[PDB]
């Protein structure tokens, strides 16, 4: 079945690739309609970038949760 | 940059799993206007699949070709 081949995929890019800043944290990550969101940082270092005022790893990646588009 | 994120993954996702009938050589596919389509099998096994009269790996995986949706 094809939509498990890409919910697979998913759950395997979202495991490998934790946070861009602290590197062990898992991304933050929200569902937007069809897609999910994963974004570039957890949610700790995602706020502490605000207070620190560094914007270099703001920003996210979009992913079709399903396997037809 | 957040479209490269997206690129490199899907670079990688098409190198990783070759064809599910062979295993060696690497799957179809076809850009159809912001996604890729990756088909389940190459070319060579998807019309030897009609041929046998096999359509247990016929399908697709399509994948937003961006990092915004
Ligand atoms: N945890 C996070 N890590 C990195 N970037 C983030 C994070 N949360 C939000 N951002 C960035 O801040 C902005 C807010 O995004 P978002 O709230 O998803 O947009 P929308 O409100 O349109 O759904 C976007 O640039 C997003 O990439
Ligand atoms: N190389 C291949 N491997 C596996 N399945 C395939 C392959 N080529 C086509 N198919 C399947 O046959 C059908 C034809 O798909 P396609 O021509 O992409 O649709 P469309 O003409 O709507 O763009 C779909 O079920 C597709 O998944
Ligand atoms: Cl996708
Ligand atoms: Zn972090
Ligand atoms: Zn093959």
């Amino acid at each position: 079945d094809d939509d498990d081949k890409k919910t697979n995929w998913l759950k395997r890019i979202y495991r490998v690739r934790p946070c861009v800043k602290c590197k062990v944290a898992p991304r933050n990550w929200k569902v937007k309609n069809k897609h999910l969101r994963i974004y570039n940082m957890c949610k700790t270092c995602f706020n502490n970038s605000i207070d620190i005022g560094d914007d270099t790893y703001h920003g996210h990646v979009d992913w079709l949760m399903y396997a037809d588009s």
